[PDB]
């Protein structure tokens, strides 16, 4: 128990996100820069130990395609968590600029299936596959913000949840393959399908329709790419090592560093007055 408001000191609010705000941080004696995300735990104090049970364990894992954890500390009944980083933006931060091209797209695609395609040691994972989860670093690297394992009492927000999450059938990693189906359009299109309509509505609507498809004249292998992953059925949907094979992740990725180009076309928005 050392007080972590004497540890770190909060520079920007970088998220306003669920249960609490995210900052831009630094460690006050290594100067590392950190992400602090601070959650109440006001009347939960049992679910404390708990989660920094699972903090600990997730700060153990080897993966460089997640945000890494490096601890958390309690201060009241606020929960300070400590982790990784990442400088460049999320995916949906940079798509404020517009959408992304197909080589910036596929080599995005990639590095999140890489990290779908990773052995996870820890028990029951759950993910949250989506523009808004995903974080470049400054040199252009791609993490996932989303990673974890297992009184809230809201249904949430539809628009990338597979068919067989809503029937409330025991769903697997499939569940993970359509999600990123619905992030590829999201990233060609600017946002999931469907998202003028009332979020319930989508919800009733997903496992009766067939699945969404891309609206744009783009390349018929990604139109693909996108149809393989939108599969009704979670059984025939491919796994992330078999669309790291797909012919449009194969013939249109770049060096990840070329994502950089999207972070400095976020600069000139912001440069050209926000817009
Ligand atoms: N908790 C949680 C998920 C989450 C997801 C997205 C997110 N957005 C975001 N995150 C970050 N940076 C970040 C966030 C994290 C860590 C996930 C808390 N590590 N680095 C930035 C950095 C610079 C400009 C804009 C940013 N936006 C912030 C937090």
């Amino acid at each position: 128990i050392a007080d972590p408001e004497e540890l770190f000191t909060k520079l920007e609010r970088i998220g306003k996100g669920s249960f609490g705000e995210v900052f831009k941080g630094i460690d006050n004696r290594t100067q590392q820069v950190v992400a602090i995300k601070i959650i109440d735990l006001e009347e939960a104090e049992d679910e404390i130990e708990d989660i920094q049970q699972e903090i600990t364990v997730l700060s153990q894992c080897d993966s460089s395609y997640v945000t890494k954890y490096y601890g958390s500390y309690l201060k009241g009944s606020k929960l300070w968590i400590i982790m990784e980083y990442l400088g460049g933006g999320s995916a949906l931060d940079l798509l404020r600029a517009g959408p992304f091209d197909e080589f910036q797209i596929a080599t995005m695609l990639k590095e999140i299936l890489k990290g779908l395609d990773y052995l996870h040691s820890e028990k029951k994972i759950h993910r949250d596959i989506k523009a808004a989860n995903v974080l470049l670093s400054e040199q252009g690297d791609v993490k996932l913000a989303d990673f974890g394992v297992a009184r809230n009492t809201f249904v949430g927000t539809p628009f990338w949840m597979a068919p067989e999450v809503i029937q409330q059938s025991a769903y697997d990693s499939k569940a993970d393959i359509w999600s990123l189906g619905i992030t590829a359009i999201e990233l060609a299109k600017g946002e999931p399908p469907n998202s003028d309509m009332h979020p319930m509505r989508v919800l009733f609507l997903i496992p009766k329709n067939n699945p969404p498809t891309l609206v744009g004249d783009f390349t018929k292998s990604f139109k693909e790419f996108i149809d393989a992953c939108l599969n009704k059925d979670p059984s025939f949907r491919p796994t992330a090592k078999e669309l790291l094979k797909h012919k449009f992740i194969v013939k249109n990725s770049k060096k990840t560093s070329y994502l950089t180009e999207l972070i400095d076309r976020f600069k000139r928005w912001k440069a050209e007055g926000h817009s």
